[PDB]
């Protein structure tokens, strides 16, 4: 099967509209990838240690955040990973199905791997090199259906592939955390000189090791130029992801309370009736009278999150992750999660821009009646009295621990019975689309990096890697390994499938849009999202979840 | 029965999706009107002459265009009419209908007047006012089926009915022109004050004179308040509406010219090959050599059109109707038919606003490729040498007839076999819908007043009127008129269904669309559409065809 | 004391609410909303902000 | 038009399995509405003194 | 957040803003709802709806 | 008892109404004290414009 | 799963790197002038995004 082609290109959105609001949402990607011969021939058990007493190292006081020490088993293999909303729609699908739908589901998801190309370099005289077809030569490919080996979403860490169509990109390297000891001592500039700072890692533990390697667990199939490979149709299992944001917080929950009567003229303000003889209810029964905000209300929207919360496990220190709520007239952007994240030009970074210097863009939560406002927040002692002298208030302000800059809200967690918020927003194009649910007894009610969780099992990791393409002289009981220059090229095709649903439309005034413009400098401006005058492309984070709706 | 309703409000817009992008929007419109007994119980033939000799009249020199002078019919009937989009639609609908279709046309057309009732008004003493139900009083009705009697459409003078479900409405009340001779003679302020204006106005004639009445050419119903009346269902024939504008222009339709080489950076430009050894074709042999601006295109897109052309015919002089198209760069307003009109609170006025003068809104074509910018346009002597020099080259600047603001633009036709042009766009919500086309054997190819013509027969006019309510003395032969004072209210319901596509997405970047913002002053701010303090609705002409289309 | 209530069209919600023992787990009953119809007098001019209208009230079970 | 029926009735299917049915019927009045449109009406209490959120340690007013 | 302690100076910032774009929702009954109307020798009814809770337990523990 | 702020402005955190205990501590376990008008409860005879309060005290003790 | 409390710690925000004294507050530290009550005696981290194993059987008691 030499000289003819395995597979066909395809990056096309195809829309189906089955009827009653219903549409099919195809989306069809294809790449070119590159894959070159791994700089080891074997499995390594590698070490990270940023123990330095100077600069970013973790012997320095109070340098803590910086820790980057861990164990991992670095393996021969490539990933190739498509989760990320970059690699299925182009910018406009996006913007066509946010403002148009107000519901989206995962349905089914396929690949296939063909055309595969295998070619070797040699050395010529001036010195430059020659390229040849190594028509007998192979490249491997596993597919792990049951997921066995460590789920690493390539996503989190820009590695997934290009979100350019016309551009080639490459799998990333496998590999995945091994357990180690881990100790690190809590410090502060101002702490003592004399104080030592203790760093440890310690020796692999019988209790929680374990070496996997692809060759003893999964079946391998060897792909020759001629040959091709499928995985076969995976369907998903997920819950259906919410087009819209919410806006209704506690202070709009229920009836108004009643004006006395109609506003005099078009600047002029209603008033309700006196607090001491309004109808209504509250749950603090020392004073006698209702207002909007002592007034009982179904139940708590949104809640205070402690931040930024590092805790520690064997492995080291780590921040405790927070729901991504919205960040409040305030901008308290870490109270409320909000997600920064640095990117390649690969997956979206101007091309033009230079330097070793990734792009990197805040992510704010569309949903504004989450949040909270740190700033505005406060505890009032009770039996209540209003007002309150300072002795019977906490506020922001007030220090604990005589720490100038700690305050309650920084360890106050307002989780509860009476919580309820909405779900994540997905990312366009840098966010993760899928994820594996933690195999643990019992699960978080959902995940930070992802909008949908696989209620059972998620789709198979696909593997692969050049198969090693030896010389004349080999010696099996010598460490020294020789191998010809070798490097391949191969098509990927990809079907995702979406079920997704047409919104309503019942508000009479004119709802927000997701839209483009001509003013120079605005974030939407339409020259971001075309080629420069020598094919810069610029593919930055879109908004989503456009349209309000109802919460009660 | 007397006291059961005989009909059902519903003013919601529903849209059914048959799948594969083909929608049905039926869209339910109620109102609830009132109607007065006419000021005169019979047909009247009223002449209006402005022929005064200060002012605004047509005897001081140079007032032309101020002419009024008509004859015209007037009858104690009124008329009830919803052809306009504001009557359908809220906002939302229509923003909804242009960010999300590519093509809309009209379906079916049914209506319905209940829940009829008839008040008599009489007097008392402090004198207050005190009304009564006259249970056996009745309304009149009638329906033209075929069209009969002259067709006048409402929307043209802003007296449909209101576009507030919410808020009552009433019919116009109905009158036709009838033909009377009109001549009026042509002068400028400059010209002579010795010269003579000549302003008459005839007597009616044999030839032109048509009288019809209501009573004489439909059948009539009569409502008591227990009736009820319906049309039945009328189909439309139209052809179908583009929900897109076009942007190509004669200089971007066809094969690019090819660059030499690709821009060196982001910031050069490219070059051609030279001009006199370019390949390609020409309609000017004088010169060898092609240019962007030289080369020869398919067809015409757009033309120059007569501005500010008057023509006369027995009737007076009128302003001929113009097509429009793109307003330009040069924002060249008459020359390319924008439309200006002046509308009351009952159809989109700010309702706060004070004082007699209506709102005014001036409507530029959405489309961007048709128009003409008539300073930039100009005429070169052939054979054609380039440069020109001043004498074989007509521009702007140039003076007709020695007129220093006349220039050939004016006056220069510039439709031919090979114009072509896009369909005007419909005016939500001020616009009309649709119209009935002129009887004459040549028809025109389109209307100014409205995006759909019917080919076949148009739905017929609905007309109302109270029946004379007589008092207790009565005599036939005399022409004293006595008259119980009656009103009466009644609603109205109609069915007005559109066949619908979903647009299709194909373009990298994301598309305009029709949005919504808080930036105050803005055209465009959510508090537009929002209720004042006291209740006062603002309803503003929205924009249509955001999306963008290949016109070639 | 509030028999039954609508649910909050959250994504997470509640394990409960304080005001009512009973959520509705599907969609709550509706809500019935009444009003009287304007009732017009003789003058009335739809391009006026002026508003007149005849004295009038109901009764019903 | 209708009937008049405020009684409650209990229905016992056996087992202990009870069948509570609760009629309720109400005579209302419904007077016209002070305004004939909708309107956005804004509540402020921003005074310095009393009850205002001007004045300090209101806040919970 | 301020106290009556609070110092005298201290401003307290007390705004309300503008109608946004993001969380606009202005419904109508008219628009959005089919209406009936009732004259005297009318009347209207719902149907019946069914509940979809979870059990009241009566005991306290 | 918990006040937190959010676009809309200043809340007082709901709570789930529990016992009270021996110490009567009201706000912390969430007892709900509500006034009503005539129509729902309060005396016919009473007159001014106050409503009538009443304060309910969760029934189970555990 | 489980929490080593003397490494446990929480930095203030806007966070910097590395902290000074005033602006992290850790073990050490105590809490309403009490010696030995430190924060992480009165913190609670549970919330949505907590996930953990189940107790083990204990053989044979
Ligand atoms: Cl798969
Ligand atoms: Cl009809
Ligand atoms: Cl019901
Ligand atoms: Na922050
Ligand atoms: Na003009
Ligand atoms: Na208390």
């Amino acid at each position: 099967g030499i000289g003819v082609s395995t597979g066909t290109y395809d990056n096309q959105t195809t829309y189906k509209f089955l009827g009653d609001g219903w549409v099919e949402i195809t989306a069809h990607a294809s790449r070119l990838l590159h894959l070159g011969m791994p700089p080891s021939e074997n499995y390594c058990r590698v070490t990270v240690h940023n123990n330095q007493t100077t600069g970013h190292g973790t012997k320095v006081k109070g340098n803590m955040a910086y820790d980057d020490t861990h164990q991992q088993i670095w393996t021969p293999w490539s990933l190739v990973d498509a989760n990320a909303w970059g690699v299925w729609f182009q910018p406009s699908d996006w913007q066509f199905i946010q403002n148009s739908m107000e519901s989206l589901n995962l349905d089914s998801l396929s690949q296939e791997l063909f055309n595969v190309v295998v070619k070797t370099v040699t050395e010529q005289q001036g010195a430059i090199k020659v390229y040849n077809n190594d028509l007998t030569a192979c490249m491997m490919v596993a597919l792990d259906s049951n997921n066995i080996l460590p789920y690493t979403p390539a996503a989190q860490t820009s590695e997934t592939l290009g979100f350019y169509p016309w551009k080639p990109t490459a799998p990333a390297p496998y590999r995945y955390y091994f357990f180690m000891p881990r100790q690190l001592s809590v410090t502060s500039s101002n702490s003592a000189e004399g104080t030592q700072i203790t760093d440890t890692i310690g020796e692999p533990q019988a209790l929680n090791s374990q070496f996997f390697t692809i060759e003893n667990t999964l079946p391998i199939t060897l792909l020759r130029t001629g040959d091709e490979f499928t995985t076969g149709t995976y369907i998903f299992n997920t819950d259906p992801l919410k087009l819209t944001h919410t806006w209704q917080t506690n202070r709009h929950l229920g009836m108004p309370p009643r004006i006395t009567d109609l506003p005099t003229s078009d600047t002029a303000t209603a008033s309700l009736t006196a607090n001491g003889d309004r109808f209504g209810s509250t749950q603090t029964q020392n004073v006698n009278y209702v207002t909007e905000a002592l007034r009982t209300r179904p139940a708590q929207i949104g809640f205070m999150q402690p931040h930024d919360n590092f805790e520690a496990n064997r492995g080291g220190p780590f921040k405790v992750p927070v729901v991504p709520l919205d960040i409040t007239a305030g901008e308290d952007h870490d109270a409320n999660g909000a997600i920064r994240f640095n990117y390649g030009k690969q997956h979206g970074e101007d091309w033009a821009k230079q330097g070793a210097a990734p792009e990197r863009y805040t992510w704010d939560a569309i949903d504004s009646a989450a949040g909270r406002d740190t700033a505005r927040c406060f505890v009032q002692s009770a039996p209540i009295s209003i007002p309150p002298n300072q002795n019977q208030i906490l506020q922001r302000e007030d220090a604990i621990a005589g720490r100038t800059n700690m305050h309650y809200t920084n360890v106050f967690n307002s989780y509860g019975p009476l919580s309820a918020f909405p779900h994540p927003d997905p990312i366009y194009p840098n966010g993760q689309i899928w994820d594996k649910e933690l195999d643990l007894e019992h699960k978080p009610r959902l995940h930070v990096t992802a909008p949908f969780v696989c209620k059972n099992n998620p789709p198979g990791q696909l593997f692969v890697r050049l198969g090693p393409n030896l010389t004349d002289q080999f010696d099996p009981n010598s460490t020294t390994v020789s191998r010809i220059v070798t490097y391949s090229t191969f098509y990927w095709k990809g079907i995702l499938k979406f079920k997704a649903k047409l919104r309503p439309n019942l508000t009479w005034n004119p709802v927000y849009q997701a839209t483009t413009d001509s003013v120079a400098n605005s974030y939407m401006n339409v020259k971001k999202w075309l080629p420069s005058a020598t094919g810069n492309m610029h593919s930055d984070p879109l908004i989503c979840r456009p349209v309000p709706h109802m919460t009660y």
